[PDB]
C-alpha cells in the first residue's frame, strides 16, 4: 500500500466522514472481537457508535438490515477499538461503525467477522 502524499479534507462538515474498519487491526476471540476502525478526521466527532449483529443467512440482507431497531448498538465509544463481549465461538458476526457529529452521523460499510474455535486450553495442550 504505498503511501501517497495528497490533502483535500471535505470542505463540508453537514456529514462526519466515514470511518475505516480496519481487518488486519481487527481480532478475533473465542467469545470476543476487537474491531479497529481508523479515521483521518474525528475532531468533530462527539462520540462513535458500535453496530454488530449475528449473521447466519436471513432470507435476505435486505430483510434484516431492514430492522436496524434489533442491531445491537453500544455507545460512549471514544476509542480507536471497542472489544465486543457476549458472543459465540465459531460464529459470524457483521460489525459497523457509526461516526457522530454536531452535524450528524455516518454509517460504515458491513465488516463481516468471524471468532476463533475455542478460547485457550488450560491443562491438556502441548506445543
Amino acid at each position: 500500500g504505498s503511501s501517497g502524499s495528497s490533502g483535500e479534507g471535505l470542505d463540508y462538515l453537514t456529514a462526519p466522514n466515514p470511518p475505516s474498519i480496519r481487518e488486519e487491526l481487527c481480532t478475533a476471540s473465542h467469545d470476543t472481537i476487537t474491531v479497529h476502525w481508523i479515521s483521518d478526521d474525528e475532531f468533530s466527532i462527539s462520540s462513535y457508535e458500535l453496530q454488530y449483529t449475528i449473521f447466519t443467512g436471513q432470507a435476505n440482507f435486505i430483510s434484516l438490515y431492514n430492522s436496524v431497531d434489533s442491531w445491537m448498538i453500544v455507545p460512549n465509544i471514544k476509542q480507536n477499538h471497542y472489544t465486543v463481549h457476549g458472543l459465540q465461538s465459531g460464529t459470524r458476526y457483521i460489525f459497523i461503525v457509526k461516526a457522530i457529529n454536531q452535524a450528524g452521523s455516518r454509517n460504515s460499510e458491513p465488516t463481516r467477522l468471524k471468532t476463533n474455535s475455542q478460547p485457550f486450553k488450560s491443562g491438556p495442550s502441548s506445543g
